RNA sequence: CCGCGAGGGGAGCCCUAGCACAGGUGCUGCAUGGCCGUCGUCAGCUCGUGCCGUGAGGUGUUGGGUUAAGUCCCGCAACGAGCG
């Protein structure tokens, strides 16, 4: 799918707390607040859709983070509703350039899964038990989506980049594309595929999620 | 053990003379083992990988909350692990 000038939503982010760099991306003041150039926005997203395509297509995997409080609820959404990977509680320090040593933390809840359903339970002490029981509770709040992850993605989708700039400093060091829904407060020159637009606005990263979920899926055949 | 005997060599055991050596609570705990006192039953000491730093190092083990406790909670470039 292909989706409208839906400009009621977009226009605009940040006050004065921009990014110089960020310019090129920028329409005018209104009541001191900058406004993203949708036009532009256009010419980008054919080209940040043209990419997924490939990826979809092509049968790759994407990863999806967005840990800011809004996206939160919309990231595990998306992610859920596409076949993919997600990050939705918080982005652990290394999730790629430590993903070994963090996928045995998989392993763990994948450990504990089975003994929560095995007749070894209450036969044994009930103090572990309980110290059990806390880490999958644990586990299944951070690594709730990092499970589908069989090893690195072929794309890291970002929702807030300078929020994140974490995780798109792991990406950019691995090697492995980002895509981002960024804005006024971003630094383009790290994003691989941006997509320049408001984002607090939940009706904001909903569309943005939605057509590129939408995209991703159309793309495979279903 | 030997040819019947007489007696002859031999094992163990004994003394004598010489020898190898036995013995020494004789020095050195700054030459040592072991075992113990002690800070301290105090809550701490550290490692792998990741990341920071030219480096020595750092982070993690920190902060805010909590505990008898690095006991647990929230948070955080870390995620775990070991001795406790």
């Amino acid at each position: 799918v292909k989706e409208l000038l839906e400009a009621g939503v977009h226009f605009g982010h940040e006050r004065k707390r921009w990014n110089p760099k960020f310019a090129r991306y920028i329409y005018a003041e209104r009541n001191g607040i900058h406004i993203i150039d949708l036009q532009k926005t256009m010419e980008e997203l054919e080209r940040t859709f043209r990419f997924i395509e490939d990826l979809a297509m092509r049968g790759g995997t994407i990863l999806f983070v967005g840990t800011k409080k809004q996206a939160q609820d919309i990231v595990r959404m998306e992610a859920e509703r596409a076949g993919m990977p997600y990050v939705n509680q918080r982005w652990l320090g290394g999730m790629l350039t430590n993903f070994k040593t963090i996928s045995q933390r998989v392993h763990r809840l994948e450990e504990l899964e089975a003994l929560f359903a095995s007749p070894e339970i209450e036969e044994r002490p009930k103090k572990e038990q309980v110290r059990l029981k806390h880490e999958l509770e644990r586990l299944q709040k951070y690594l709730s989506g990092f499970r589908l992850l069989k090893r690195l993605p072929d794309a890291i989708f970002v929702v807030d980049p300078t929020k994140e700039a974490i995780a798109v400093r792991e990406a950019r060091k691995l090697f492995i594309p980002v895509i981002a829904l960024a804005d006024t407060d971003s630094d383009p020159d790290l994003v691989d595929y941006i997509i320049p637009g408001n984002d607090d606005a939940i009706r904001s990263i909903q569309l943005i999620l939605s057509r590129a979920v939408d995209l991703i899926i159309q793309a495979r055949g279903g």
